[PDB]
């Protein structure tokens, strides 16, 4: 409960940003006007991160 990917994302093998069922993830803005930004373990995410949790 918080921002879950919606899905697992998975850039390309377990190296980039690679979410999987819902394991939520941190994250920097880009919830309304972007979403390609956010923080699984301190990073430049590039995940989607819509219709996630409309986190504030």
């Amino acid at each position: 409960e918080l921002v879950l990917a919606l899905y697992d994302y998975q850039e390309k093998s377990p190296r980039e940003v690679t979410m999987k069922k819902g394991d939520i993830l941190t994250l920097l803005n880009s919830t309304n006007k972007d979403w390609w930004k956010v923080e699984v373990n301190d990073r430049q995410g590039f995940v989607p991160a819509a219709y996630v949790k409309k986190l504030d």
